[PDB]
């Protein structure tokens, strides 16, 4: 079955089903990826160290600003997430390098 | 080995090492969860009920906003994710309930 049978929150984009087709283009409220990300998602051979500066599932739910709306028919689940990194940690200039690439 | 060995953002709660030990006390800015949740975090019974409406790493990266600030010897990133819930999924009003939770403690009855 496709990742689009699976809630939006729950897909996960490769070759085969991008981050074009799971989410949208690159714009400034989806900023993340140049376009070798973009076309390969998580099969991008730089996916596993970006990786090293995703939080996990708990992390996002317990250590979260989490704000809620009502938009139509939905309710609109905001997670806002902050860490704090090392500014010499060795998976940093490569995430720096892949914020709102698609402008750069 | 202590999660504590572990970058915050990649810490696993539980009771042995809970939400507390692992990131801090429910306030506004960290408000999901329960007295149950705090206390045994990722074991907690309810915790697979909620982690339905909990994006996945791949989805956190390339569906949410992102930014960094400057803060002194580090570097804030933020990640602003929102996601659209159909109000009958059977799994908001669980998710609803543990919105700062905190604010909102069991009476004490025996």
């Amino acid at each position: 079955p496709s990742q689009l049978k699976k809630p939006r929150w729950k897909r996960v984009p490769t070759r085969e089903e991008n981050v074009i087709q799971c989410f949208g283009p690159r714009d400034f409220n989806h900023n993340m990826g140049d376009s070798d990300l973009v076309q390969n998602g998580v099969d991008a051979k730089g996916f596993p160290q970006l990786a090293e500066l995703i939080p996990n599932q708990a992390a996002l739910f317990f250590d979260s600003e989490v704000s809620t709306d009502e938009v139509g028919d939905n309710v609109q689940i905001t997670y806002t997430y902050k860490m704090l990194v090392a500014k010499d940690n060795k998976n940093l200039p490569k995430f720096i390098e892949q914020i709102s690439a698609f402008t750069k």
